[PDB]
C-alpha cells in the first residue's frame, strides 16, 4: 500500500508476524529514522513466548538499531535529515528527575526502555532524538554499532565494581555473559571465569578473553574450582547474566568478602536470598536496567579498537527474512550463534 | 588471683561467677573494665542460637576501661591509658585488614570477643589496632556506644547523603544508632519504622523527622511512599534482621536506592528480583569493622548528635543479672544499659 512500510509485530503468545502497518510520523516537535541495521535481543524472545504481557498486541518488536534519519521535529537540534546514527535503546527526556541523575533507564516522560514500536520494521519514530540518537564515528563497523554492549558494561561491569587485578566470574555465556566479557577487560581483572554448562559457549568464552573456564554441569565441583583458583576466597565480582533462580544461586555461593553479585538479566519468579549466611559476609547485590549514558565512553573506547564487538555477530539476515533470523537466534545453539539484520527493503 | 565475670553456661542459662584472672598471652593488653554494656546479640548467646561461643565464655563485647598491662609489642599504648575497646579485633597485616576490612582479619581478628568484657579484666589480642585513647570531651555512656555498627553497616553501605530520603525498619538500639549517626550527612528525612509506638516516639526525640507504624504493612508501605513523592526511599536501613522487615525495605525502596542490611538474619528471604532487577537498586551487608571510629570520634566533636542518649538504665556489676532482666524486656521498662565495675579497684 501507500504510506506502509513491512514490520516484525508481536500478536499473541507464541505468535509474531512480519505485517504491512502504518510509517511513522512526527508525533512531537522533540524524529523518524530510516533503519539501515538491527538484531534481535533474548528479551524479543520472551515477547513473543507471553513473558512480557505489558507489550501490547500488535506492537513492533525490537529495541536495538543503526539508521538515517528522515525527518526531525522543530524541536530537535542537533540531528538532521541525513545524519547516519546510532539509536539506543532507551529514551532520555534528559529533564525530569531520573535524567538529571542519568539514569535514562527510569525516565519520567516518554522515557526508559520503552521501544511503543520498536526497530524490527523499516521506519522508527524515535522519541526525545536530541538525547536517543547518537552521530555514529566513521571508524566503526556496522556490525559493533549496533551491539551499542552497555547492558553488560553498567550493569555488569560498572556495578560489579570490576577492578584491575580482581577475581570476575561470569555465570552465562550467551550473549549478554559475552558482551559482559568484553567490557570487563576494560579493567584487566586477574581472572575472567567464564561458568556455563555449554562447552560451545565456554570455547568461545576462552576466545574472547576468558582466562579460565568453569563447566557448572556439577554445581559442586564448580563451586570447589572457583574457589580454587581465588585461594579460597571466592571471586570479587559475580556477574549473573542468565537470570534464573540457579545462576544468582550460584553466584551467592561463589562470592567472597566484600565481593559484588551484579545481576543483569531479567528474572521472572523471586529467589531466596541466602542472607543468614551473608549477612557476615560483606557482600553487595546489584540490579539494573541498562541507561546507555557510558554511550559516548563506549564509543571512545571502541574507535582506539581495544575490544572489537563486532565478533558478537556471527549470521547475517535480511529484514524480509527476519522470521528466519528468529529462528536462528531462538535455537543459537544449533547454529553456534547475535544476529545482524539489514534493511534490504527501504529506498533512501 | 580470681575476678568475678559473667558467663556463658548452656542453652537458657548464664551466671555471675569467680574465674581465672586473663594475662597476657601473645607479646601483641590486659584491660580493666571501667563500664560496659550489653548488646542484643548476648541475648541471642544465651538461648543457644550463637552455637560457635563455647560454654564458659565470658560475654560481652562493649567497654571501656584503664590499660593494666601491656605486652611487648605494644608501643601506643601503656598502663594507665584510658582507652575504649572496639567490639572487633584487627591484627593490622593480613590481607583483609589491609584492606581495612577487620571483621575479617585472618589473625586471631574480626568478632570474637575469646572472654567477653562483662568482667572486671579482659585479654585485648593486637592492642595496638583494638583500643582507641578516649578524648576529653565525651562521657562515659558515649563511648561505651562506638554506632560503628549503625555508621558503616548503616549509613555509609547505604550510601546516605544530603538532601535525600531514608526509612529506618527497626526502632530498636541498632537502629537509633544509624538514625543518630545517618545526620552527620543531612538527608532530608529519616523516616523510622516500628510496631511500638513509644520506640516512635524516641526515634522522634532524636531527630528523625516522621514516625510510620508498620502494625499494618500495606498502608505503611503506601504512606511511605506518599512521603517521598510516590517514588520511595533513597535508602532502606534494615535494623531488625526477619524475613519481614526485609522484605518491607525492599518494598519500599526507590530507584536507584540502597537496602543496607545490618541485622543478624536467622533465617533466609524471598528476595523480589522479578520486580527488582529493573529498578536499579542495590542489597548490602555486612559485619562491623569499625574502621570508622576514629572518624567518628572526630565527627562527635561537631556535637551534632548526642550517643549517649542511648542510655537508659544504670546498673552495677555485681547486679549484672538486674541488667540483663531490664535489657531483655526492654519495652516493658522503655530501655541500652551501662554497666559501671563496682568490684575491682583502682
Ligand atoms: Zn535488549
Ligand atoms: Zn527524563
Ligand atoms: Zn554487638
Ligand atoms: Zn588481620
Amino acid at each position: 500500500a501507500m504510506g506502509s512500510m513491512k514490520a516484525y509485530t508481536y500478536v499473541k503468545p507464541g505468535l509474531a508476524s512480519f505485517v504491512d502497518v502504518d510509517k511513522p510520523v512526527i508525533r512531537k516537535p522533540t524524529a523518524i529514522v530510516r533503519i539501515v541495521k538491527t538484531t534481535i535481543c533474548g528479551t524479543d524472545l520472551h515477547i513473543i513466548k507471553g513473558d512480557v504481557p505489558t507489550c501490547q498486541s500488535g506492537t513492533i518488536l525490537g529495541h536495538e538499531g543503526i539508521g538515517i534519519v528522515e525527518e526531525v521535529g522543530e524541536g530537535v537540534s542537533n540531528f538532521k535529515k541525513g545524519d547516519k546514527v546510532l539509536i539506543s535503546c532507551v529514551c532520555a527526556c534528559g529533564k525530569c528527575y531520573y535524567c538529571k541523575k542519568g539514569i535514562y533507564a527510569h525516565c519520567e516522560d516518554e522515557g526508559g526502555w520503552i521501544f511503543i514500536d520498536g526497530m524490527q520494521a523499516e521506519y522508527l519514530r524515535v522519541p526525545h532524538a536530541d538525547n536517543t540518537l547518537y552521530h555514529t564515528p566513521e571508524d566503526l563497523s556496522d556490525e559493533a554499532l549496533v551491539m551499542l554492549l552497555p547492558t553488560g558494561y553498567e550493569i555488569g561491569v560498572l556495578k560489579g565494581k570490576v577492578e584491575p587485578g580482581c577475581s570476575v566470574a561470569i555465570i552465562g555465556s550467551g550473549p549478554v555473559g559475552l558482551a559482559a566479557l568484553l567490557t570487563a577487560q576494560f579493567y584487566s581483572p586477574a581472572k575472567l571465569i567464564m561458568v556455563d554448562l555449554d562447552d560451545n559457549r565456554l570455547e568461545t568464552a576462552l576466545s574472547f578473553g576468558a582466562t579460565h573456564k568453569v563447566n557448572s554441569s556439577d554445581p559442586e565441583k564448580a563451586i570447589k574450582e572457583i574457589y580454587d583458583l581465588t585461594d579460597g576466597r571466592g571471586v570479587d565480582v559475580a556477574i549473573e547474566a542468565v537470570g534464573i533462580p540457579a545462576t544468582f544461586d550460584f553466584c551467592q555461593k561463589i562470592i567472597g568478602v566484600d565481593g559484588t553479585v551484579a545481576n543483569c538479566g531479567v528474572h521472572g519468579k523471586p529467589v531466596e536470598f541466602d542472607l543468614d549466611k551473608l549477612w557476615i559476609r560483606n557482600i553487595n547485590v546489584t540490579t539494573g536496567l541498562v541507561s546507555t549514558n557510558t554511550t559516548p565512553q563506549l564509543l571512545k573506547a571502541l574507535e582506539s579498537h581495544k575490544i572489537e564487538p563486532e565478533k558478537l555477530v556471527t549470521h547475517y539476515f535480511k529484514l524480509s527474512e527476519i522470521e528466519k533470523a528468529y529462528e536462528v537466534f531462538s535455537k543459537a545453539a544449533d547454529h553456534h550463534a547475535k544476529v545482524i539484520i539489514e534493511n534490504d527493503i527501504s529506498e533512501a
